[PDB]
């Protein structure tokens, strides 16, 4: 048809890889995700047309709010006797006319409650309507209390007054398309019996430019010794050799894999590709017969002479190292045995000081290892451990994955094993535990107990868990796509999770599949979409253009070749009049190339400026500023500036402002991003230079509260000093805590009001010096001082209560090719920062120290 056809077009431009090349991979695994994928698209679509226009309009527009309702103390201490002042603006006449209605109202009100007083204020002199943010397109569409929408418990952090626009739920439906997911062209033996040893013949190899080393694996660790072939000159790379392992066939867990790789001697053993595969298929067969695997190469920095936390599956591009292996082929098809067999099998196969002891082991942290003593000792009390649900990660780590038995009874305490909080669910989801019981419990713990708040703000670590997912169809998958198909504001961020990595090919196939299945339920955003791409394809474009032909030129000539260039209405066309990728509920209209210019700096990074075309842009901002980056990797930033606002929200919801600033910053693709520029703010080094004595003259620290003072004037002055210093001590903390890169007088920013933060952070995990300046503002012997280290300390103490989350966060995003975040040895530099193996007091002695120096 014709519908299907520009689909499709449009399509493989969002995904950058046209959708016929999936359906000419003849790949079974492939075919069936594409079609059995299409149910969630179904469940989401029909849940978006299930309650008429309001459904959709909360799929495009959902509430941005906090999880809990319940305000922290402090924060509602900033209210007028618990209630909060709001302004209404409604827009009248054919010429626009804005008025404006101010009310005092509970903060606990429900929009309609707000509407019902705006159209009572405004009478003195029905339910049709809807509240919508000034200056861009979020709306109140639910009943939740006013306070806990993020705009408004925002408005009430920072002193700002909340502007809301009164709209007409009518003229809001009207801008909804009559949506229409059509769909696609594409839809329309044995068990455990076999009792024997498992071996494989590596046949021989091709494109190889030495022996081969192999073995089975469970997640990280392996179920037997691995099993190094014959050496064979790399001539003739013809082993035809048998392997025999330390495993019997039934024995195999449900994820097993192999893992292999080719190695070669001077002595100084090298690997040279590496590969794994999946010993059971998508459809539970044990695979067997011939197979050829085509290898992947090496990454920087392998210790060992195998990958097995590599991803499973053959290169895409055929032209490399392939092995050909034999599996044995027995009586039948084996597949591995369903639920019933287990639960059969494993029904046929105490102290109070010991009670404790679980408990505290259970208190303990991710990476602290368990001893082959304690793993007995939880696995012999394995049934009380269901009394403690958050040790089952522990439990889960002491079971010897090699024994059909032990995993039979494992199952069975999961099939009933009580659910835990996603926090803790999380865990059960990185490489250490790709067992599909046990994602499976995960995946269940987060559709039951995570709000699409806490979905958004971890969206980042589930989409790259993902790729430790054993098949394509899985429930973890299913679970995201489904929130990113009823959700627009996660469907974003998912959508631009997984096209920033389309240029991996180890996981193209993956996210490639997901990615056309979600364009083609996610409705008329697509092209929205396909308008970001182009403008990013454009900008990408002019970026490498100037880092290349133009590279050495002065400033004002590629500033000249820039304005060239961003003219060509071919490219105004492109970078005019689209959402944010940052934020897509920012429009930007019309490009203000007089504001736009090269950073200088490093890597060229373009600094781009766009007129509001909101109705009432004036009353948040008239202009969005972008850095858009092409050059050196932003994932490090955003797994960063997460952190940075998790630890405000504790903070916040423990009860110190410390207020933070995690500006927003997305990686789109290979090193290509976008930077949030906070409006009214500037470097330290640019409060030295421009505050410097003369032209030629040294550039004094004492100058900055100086500054400060000359921006804040009258009883602004303390609201300025205590924003600074609170903001400090809190990056302080932070910085000392994630070990940021150096720090300098440009590292750091602070704004107009006092507010300071950090911005481009290079090298984590691998002393803020608090240059005078910030002690002179702060102000070394004054109550100023003495609260600055009790802020600190707290602050410490608070994190030190959420090791365990924090250290999850980075087990999940190992599996992210980041540099400085490759093995679990860089993230016990976090265990190390914040004491996890001392006390509460030690560690609180272990801060006072190292701040002291
Ligand atoms: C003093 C005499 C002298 O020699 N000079 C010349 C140099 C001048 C100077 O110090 N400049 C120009 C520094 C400066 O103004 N900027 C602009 C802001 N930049 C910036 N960088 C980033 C960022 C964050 N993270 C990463 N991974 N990369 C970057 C980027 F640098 F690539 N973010 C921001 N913002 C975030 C907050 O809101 C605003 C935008 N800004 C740094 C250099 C002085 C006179």
């Amino acid at each position: 048809n014709r519908e299907e056809k520009i689909l499709n077009r449009e399509i493989g431009f969002a995904i950058g890889m046209p959708v016929c090349e999936f359906d000419m991979v003849k790949d079974p695994e492939v075919q069936d995700f594409r079609r059995n994928i299409l149910n969630v698209c179904k469940e989401a679509v029909d849940l978006r047309d299930l309650n008429s226009p309001h459904s959709r309009a909360m799929y495009v527009y959902p509430p941005n709010v906090e999880s809990s309702p319940e305000l922290p103390k402090h924060i509602y201490n900033k209210l007028d006797k618990g209630q909060i002042i709001v302004v209404i603006w409604v827009i009248v006449s054919p010429n626009n006319d804005k008025q404006k209605y101010t009310l005092k109202i509970n903060h606990d009100c429900v929009p309609e409650q707000v509407i019902a007083e705006a159209i009572r204020k405004k009478t003195r002199s029905q339910g049709k309507y809807i509240l919508k943010v000034c200056g861009c397109d979020e709306y109140f569409l639910e009943k939740y209390p006013l306070s806990q929408y993020k705009y408004i418990r925002s408005c009430i952090m920072l002193g700002r007054m909340p502007n809301l626009m009164l709209m007409a739920k009518e003229s809001l439906y009207s801008q909804l398309p009559m949506d229409c997911f059509t769909m696609p062209s594409y839809s329309r033996k044995s068990l455990w019996v076999i009792n024997s040893a498992l071996r494989i013949k590596i046949l021989c190899a091709t494109y190889v430019n030495i022996y081969v080393r192999t073995g089975i694996y469970h997640g990280g660790e392996p179920l037997c010794d691995n099993v190094n072939t014959q050496r064979v000159p790399c001539s003739n790379p013809r082993w035809n050799e048998w392997l025999n392992y330390d495993i019997y066939i039934p024995d195999l867990p449900r994820a097993a894999r192999l893992c292999l790789s080719i190695c070669s001697v001077k002595e100084e053993h090298c690997p040279l590709a590496w590969g794994n595969i999946n010993l059971f298929d998508y459809t539970d067969t044990l695979v067997s017969g011939k197979m050829a695997l085509n290898l992947w190469p090496v990454p920087h920095g392998l210790e060992d002479l195998l990958n097995p936390i590599g991803v499973t599956g053959s290169n895409p591009n055929k032209e490399t190292p392939c092995l050909e292996l034999e599996f044995d082929w027995f009586s039948s098809v084996v597949k591995f045995p369903d639920m019933s067999v287990i639960e059969e099998h494993a029904n046929w196969s105490l102290r109070e000081n010991d009670k404790e002891q679980l408990k505290a082991i259970s208190t303990r942290d991710p990476l602290s290892e368990i001893t082959e003593q304690e793993k007995d000792f939880l696995w012999s009390h394995r049934h009380y451990c269901v009394t403690i649900p958050e040790i089952l990660p522990k439990l889960l780590l002491s079971v010897k994955w090699n024994s059909r038995d032990e995993v039979a009874q494992m199952y069975c305490l999961v099939k009933d094993w009580p659910p835990i909080k996603p926090e803790q669910a999380m865990e059960l989801l990185d490489c250490n535990y790709p067992d599909p019981m046990v994602r499976g419990f995960a995946v269940r713990c987060l559709e039951k107990y995570l709000t699409d708040d806490k979905l958004s703000q971890y969206l980042i670590q589930l989409v790259q868990v993902l790729k430790y997912e054993q098949y394509l169809d899985n429930l973890l998958v299913r679970f995201l796509l489904k929130k990113a198909l009823t959700n627009q504001r996660i469907g974003h961020f998912f959508f631009w999770h997984l096209k920033s990595e389309m240029h991996n090919k180890t996981v193209s196939q993956r996210f490639g599949l997901l990615l056309e299945s979600y364009c083609r339920a996610c409705g008329m955003y697509l092209k929205h979409l396909n308008r970001q791409v182009e403008a990013m394809e454009k900008l990408i474009n002019l970026t490498d253009i100037l880092k290349q032909e133009k590279k050495d030129e002065t400033q004002k000539v590629q500033m000249k070749f820039l304005v060239e260039q961003m003219r060509r209405p071919d490219f105004m066309d492109a970078l005019q009049g689209f959402l944010s990728p940052l934020n897509p509920a920012h429009q930007l209209g019309n490009l203000r190339l007089e504001e736009c210019r090269i950073m200088s700096s490093a890597k060229r990074p373009l600094w781009l400026n766009w007129e509001n075309p909101d109705i009432m842009s004036e009353l948040l901002f008239q202009n969005n500023e972008i850095i858009f980056k092409n050059g050196d990797d932003l994932r490090q930033d955003m797994l960063t500036l997460q952190i940075i606002r998790i630890m405000e929200n504790i903070w916040q919801n423990q009860g110190l402002d410390l207020r933070m600033l995690p500006y927003g910053c997305l990686s789109i693709g290979d090193c290509v991003g976008l930077i949030e520029v906070v409006r009214n703010s500037h470097t330290i080094m640019q409060i030295q230079c421009k505050g410097g004595l003369k032209g030629a003259l040294q550039f004094n620290s004492h100058t900055l509260h100086q500054w400060l003072k000359d921006k804040n004037k009258g009883e602004i002055y303390d609201a300025a000093i205590d924003l600074f210093t609170r903001s400090c001590a809190g990056y302080c903390v932070a910085t000392f805590i994630l070990g940021i890169g150096d720090r300098h007088n440009s590292n750091i920013m602070v704004k107009d009001d006092g507010q300071l933060f950090h911005i481009d952070f290079g090298h984590f995990l691998d002393p803020f010096v608090l240059t005078q300046d910030f002690l002179i503002v702060i102000s070394t012997k004054t109550r100023e001082f003495e609260r600055f280290q009790e802020m600190c300390y707290k602050a410490y103490l608070a994190i030190r209560q959420h090791a365990n989350l924090f250290i999850n966060l980075f087990s999940m995003m190992l599996g992210s090719g980041m540099p400085e975040l490759q093995s679990f040895d860089d993230i016990a530099y976090i265990r190390k920062t914040l004491a996890l193996d001392k006390t509460e007091q030690e560690a609180l002695e272990y801060f006072m120290k190292q701040m002291n120096d």
